[PDB]
């Protein structure tokens, strides 16, 4: 499978969620947040976020509004 890491494109196991995404590359979080085929998801999801092979993503740091 692959994906695209903040404009970045990878491969990796297709079906694994981003908190599987994130940790595959060798990343986690510590306050991070992602937008992937442009929806941004809450973080928490990542670990129910199931990617797929064309995966993209969008990398947010620390989780900050207004």
């Amino acid at each position: 499978m692959q994906i695209l890491f903040n404009d970045q494109a990878m491969q990796c196991a297709a079906g694994q969620t981003v908190h599987e995404l994130l940790e595959q590359l060798d990343q986690r979080q510590a306050g991070a947040a992602l937008a992937i085929n442009q929806q941004i998801v809450p973080r928490e999801q990542w670990a129910q976020h199931i990617v797929q092979d064309g995966d993209q993503i969008l990398l947010f740091q620390v989780i900050a509004g207004g």
